[PDB]
């Protein structure tokens, strides 16, 4: 099997925004997580022929990356910040389905999931 494409991440017929959230959540949140040691196998979409995960695109229908994540914020591609939440949770989401606790990569996940969650308790406000 193939790998799919990647998610779309820009889009010339949706209306852009720039918003304090939607900065923040690229100039802290993003980037907290991108810079960190475990950001690594999150940083591009799951490549399943590399990885020999013959399996993987028949379980996960929704799959989302913080490379993909990053671009979008930076094409302007969320009116919203909740969409951009939406999307950290569902690759964490998906790691948790795909793989089985106490994998490697699911401690990652977990560790990445927790900082996530402490830098959009501190989300600014809304305009
Ligand atoms: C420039 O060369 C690369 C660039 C990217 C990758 C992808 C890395 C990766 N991407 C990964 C993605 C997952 C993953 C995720 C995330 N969700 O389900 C699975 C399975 C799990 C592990 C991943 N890993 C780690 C893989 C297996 N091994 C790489 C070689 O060194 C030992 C580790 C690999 C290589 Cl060799």
């Amino acid at each position: 099997s193939m790998n799919p494409p990647p998610p779309e991440t820009s889009n010339p017929n949706k209306p852009k925004r720039q918003t304090n959230q939607l900065q923040y959540l690229l100039r802290v949140v993003l980037k907290t997580l991108w810079k960190h040691q475990f950001a690594w196998p999150f940083q591009q979409p799951v490549d399943a022929v590399k990885l020999n995960l013959p399996d993987y695109y028949k379980i996960i229908k929704t799959p989302m990356d913080m490379g993909t994540i990053k671009k979008r914020l930076e094409n302007n591609y969320y009116w919203n910040a909740q969409e951009c939440i939406q999307d950290f949770n569902t690759m964490f989401t998906n790691c948790y389905i795909y793989n089985k606790p106490g994998d490697d990569i699911v401690l990652m996940a977990e560790a990445l999931e927790k900082l996530f969650l402490q830098k959009i308790n501190e989300l600014p406000t809304e305009e």
